């Protein structure tokens, strides 16, 4: 009964507070209200409005799929961080309910979320290295040791999420952010996230088509293993410099994911045996036979050891795709 009253006290105002208050308030998002989780972003007289209390970077350059992520600055404190705009009308409660209260170096920290009119503005740490997607484009494709190194870090994040029965729902290079030197990778974008205990029912927004697991596309029941398939599709993208399936099939790719064998022919022949063995185990069509996050993180960790550890520089020379 008191949660009713706690929620009412948050509605109508932007406040400094904790993750659990943000989650409580976020649930009412299917007027300027919100909760800011860091001292660096401060409301002013119950408010936190764009171009008043915080401003985006000089010419408005945008990143992510929809150009919806921006560099910003709190006008009072001068602290810079990142903001992701989500339209309120299609806002998914889970995006905040999942990541709020998490604390792992493999997941990008949440700094707050403020509703203003038709927007939900979600604030987070600005990681200056850019996404792993941008790295692949710039370098053409990644060397094996660097590819393993990041896959392992992504899988560390997934262990952490899977232990709390949270599915990421859209694991890929565009959703892994790198620190300024390239040595730390963290999962971002919980817009497709999901709490656990099939996916094709009403509320569900599907992830990236190329990285979809077979049980997702056939409408079969789905668990945390979904993410593992995606992580290995991301592995192939890092190595080959292109998504799986795109090179061999032009038409609707979700029909070929269902019928065809898993894309293990796309594993480079020059990869070391345990790299190829690891990718095969994460790309088993039946989730019961497919490696878990913990299982796969351990193999990938030894696969990296088997090729002499992380040696190649962050931004080496361009390597041509397939
Ligand atoms: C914990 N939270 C809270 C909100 C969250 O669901 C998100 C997100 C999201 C989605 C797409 C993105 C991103 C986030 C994203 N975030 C950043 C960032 N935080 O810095 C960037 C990025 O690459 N920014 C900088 C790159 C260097 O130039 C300055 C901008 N991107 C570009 C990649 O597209 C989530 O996961």
């Amino acid at each position: 009964p008191v949660e009713e009253y706690l929620v009412h006290a948050l509605q109508g105002s932007v406040s400094s507070g904790q993750a659990h208050s943000l989650a409580s308030l976020a649930k009412t998002w299917s007027d300027n209200e919100g909760v800011l989780l860091t001292e660096k972003l401060k409301p002013v007289d119950y408010e936190y409005r764009e171009e008043v209390h915080w401003m985006t970077h000089q010419p408005r350059v945008g990143r992510g799929s929809f150009g919806e992520v921006h560099r910003m600055k709190d006008k009072q404190t001068g602290f810079q961080c990142a903001v992701k705009k989500v339209r309120l009308e299609v806002f998914r409660v889970e995006e905040l309910v999942a990541c709020a209260g998490l604390s792992s170096p493999r997941i990008v920290p949440l700094y707050g979320a403020v509703r203003e009119g038709p927007w939900v503005n979600i604030f987070m740490e600005l990681l200056e290295g850019g996404s792993l997607g941008q790295l692949i484009k710039q370098m053409g494709c990644l060397p094996e040791d660097r590819a393993l190194y990041y896959l392992g870090q992504a899988l560390e994040g997934l262990e952490y999420l899977h232990t709390r029965r949270i599915l990421h729902g859209d694991v890929k290079a565009d959703n892994v952010l790198l620190s300024s030197d390239g040595s730390r990778a963290a999962l971002c974008d919980f817009g497709h996230a999901l709490c656990l205990q099939s996916l094709l029912t009403g509320d569900y927004i599907p992830g990236t088509e190329t990285h979809m697991a077979p049980e997702v596309v056939m409408g079969k029941p789905c668990d945390a293993k979904v993410d593992i398939w995606s992580s290995c599709c991301m592995m192939l993208h890092m190595l080959n410099g292109c998504h799986p399936w795109t090179q061999y099939f032009r038409g609707p790719l979700c029909l070929k994911i269902a019928s065809e064998p898993p894309p293990i022919r796309e594993i480079p022949p020059s990869c070391a045996p345990l790299t190829a063995q690891a990718i095969q185990e994460g790309l088993r069509k039946e989730p019961v036979h497919r490696a878990s996050a913990m299982e796969l993180r351990r193999k990938v960790g030894k696969a990296l050891q088997e090729v002499g550890g992380l040696k190649s520089p962050w931004k080496g020379e361009y390597k041509e795709p397939r």
